[PDB]
C-alpha cells in the first residue's frame, strides 16, 4: 500500500485536492485522509463506479488493461487510481 | 470552437500529448488534430464511455453535473472536456 501513499502524496501535492481515499479489494475503505464519513461514502460509491471502468476497458480492448482515472465535475474533481488490489480518490477543487 | 481551441491549445503544450479530436453534440467528430480514423475511434467510443460518468454524477447528486473527463489506461491517457455542445478529445502519455 506505500506504493499508493506515493500516489497519493503526490496529489496531496496538487491544488484544491483536500483530501484522498484508500479502499481495497473487498470494497471496504481501509484509510481515510478527509473528515471522517467522506470515505465511506466515495467507498460505496467511487467503489462501484470505478469498477464499471475496468471491465468497460476491456470491452473496447482486453489489452489497454486500466490504472488510474480522472474525472472533473462541477462542485469539484476527483482524481482517482485503482492500485494491483486497491483503489484511492482525491477529491480536490477547481480554480482554488 | 474558439473557446475550445484555447481548451484544445492548453494541452498541445503538454509533452506526452501527442494528439487531439473535436467533436460536437450529434456525435460527429468536427475537427481532428489526430490521424485520418483515429479521431472516428474516439468520436465513436468517447461518447458513450463519458455518459456513464455524466450519469453517474447525477445520481450522487443531480445538483453536481459533470463538466470534463479524463482516463489513463495503460498506453498513455486520454483527456476529453465536453463543451455546451463540443467536446473535445486528447491523447497524451503519462511518465514525463
Amino acid at each position: 500500500m506505500a506504493e499508493v501513499e506515493e500516489t497519493l502524496k503526490r496529489l496531496q501535492s496538487q491544488k484544491g485536492v483536500q483530501g484522498i481515499i484508500v479502499v481495497n479489494t473487498e470494497g471496504i475503505p481501509i484509510k481515510s485522509t478527509m473528515d471522517n464519513p467522506t470515505t465511506t461514502q466515495y467507498a460505496s460509491l467511487m467503489h462501484s463506479f470505478i469498477l464499471k471502468a475496468r471491465s468497460t476497458v476491456r470491452d473496447i480492448d482486453p489489452q489497454n488493461d486500466l490504472t488510474f482515472l480522472r474525472i472533473r465535475s462541477k462542485k469539484n474533481e476527483i482524481m482517482v487510481a485503482p492500485d494491483k488490489d486497491y483503489f484511492l480518490i482525491v477529491i480536490q477543487n477547481p480554480t482554488e
